[PDB]
């Protein structure tokens, strides 16, 4: 279960964050570390489509090769805090799993600037009991975390040394597919 009520960045600039570009997860912290320790790759595109706030997600396990995409329409809880009901789709936007009540994630933008961000996310999916997940994002897939985001992590009373990096996972991303999914 999730246990944190993350606080959104004061003065969060929604237009800059939801500009349709891609964000790559470079480091993450799972508060409920599973028993199965494996590498992982994730990226997302957030933007507006016909006035609606949307988010496209990509998950890739470099070991098992398990891959999946998701598209969600976001609902606003407050500035910087959203609730997303996701639908699983293929890379072309074709629906594989329709939106289902009870299947959603929340996400809070704790810090963000033109190239980096720190977010908190709580996933709710079926019977699986998931926990809080923090992620450091960057507009560049190979960028080391800068002083700005590292300080934000500290300011949130978190220890960056505990975060797991995805840089050595040999990740590959289909940016074009991610961007196109925003309209699906
Ligand atoms: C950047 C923020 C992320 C968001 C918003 C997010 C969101 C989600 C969503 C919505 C699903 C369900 C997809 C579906 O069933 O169609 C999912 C599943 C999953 N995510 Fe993430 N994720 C993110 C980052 C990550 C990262 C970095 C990891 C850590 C390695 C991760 C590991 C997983 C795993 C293992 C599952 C499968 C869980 C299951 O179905 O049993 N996610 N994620
Ligand atoms: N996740």
């Amino acid at each position: 279960a999730c246990t944190k009520n993350a606080i959104a960045q004061t003065g969060f600039n929604k237009d800059k964050y939801f500009n349709g570009d891609v964000w790559y997860v470079t480091d993450y912290l799972d508060l409920e570390p599973d028993d199965v320790p494996k590498r992982y790759c994730a990226a997302l595109a957030a933007g507006t489509a016909s006035g609606k706030l949307k988010e496209a997600l990509y998950h890739y396990d470099p070991k098992t090769q398990d891959t999946f995409y998701d598209v969600s329409e976001l609902q606003v809880e407050s500035l910087g805090k959203y609730t997303a009901n996701f639908k699983k789709v293929d890379k072309n936007g074709n629906v594989k799993v329709a939106v289902t009540a009870g299947n959603y994630y929340t996400f809070t933008v704790m810090y963000a600037d033109d190239s980096s961000a720190l977010i908190h996310t709580c996933l709710h999916k079926g019977n699986k009991d998931l926990g809080d997940l923090y992620a450091v994002l960057n507009r560049n897939k190979d960028a080391a975390a800068g002083d700005k985001v590292k300080s934000a992590v500290s300011a949130a009373t978190l220890e960056f040394s505990k975060f797991i990096s995805t840089k050595e996972n040999n990740c590959a991303y289909d940016n074009d597919s991610l961007k196109s999914l925003l309209t699906k």
